[PDB]
């Protein structure tokens, strides 16, 4: 009910290669998501973060993605 | 903010796999356990219990990376269902 069987099955059926692609694409989506100064500063920050993510392992990328998704959910839910 | 984001990335990079897995697993647990009694009847509550036990059993057999990917998929799905 909390984890649908369709979701558990997809994960059960995945190789590490497939998981890594899923993790990378979700992370890229959350990283991507004012004034000119704000816009420019944000572009620089996103580019910097993307360079740093390249140095992370698949598990490290997953942990970062999970933190970022939870933060976004908590903000959305005012928690 | 950006400084705290840089800080988090550095902490994650420096962390052991067991450290990251402990966080991921606990978040996953918090998701599985996050619902209600399953309804008014004894059979409702029992059925819910057995479902969660089955999910926990399945998760136990997953690799650390499978568990991480499962958590991310679930939260992505939750966000999709929440954002409007």
């Amino acid at each position: 009910s909390a984890l649908e069987a369709k979701l558990l099955d997809e994960i059960k059926q995945s190789s590490n290669q497939e998981l890594e692609s899923s993790i990378d694409q979700i992370l890229e989506s959350i990283i991507n998501g004012g004034s000119m100064l704000n816009k420019f500063t944000k572009k620089e920050q996103i580019l910097s973060e993307k360079q740093q993510i390249k140095q992370l392992s698949p598990l490290q990328r997953a942990a970062l993605a999970l933190k970022k998704l939870e933060t976004k959910l908590n903000n959305t839910l005012h928690e």
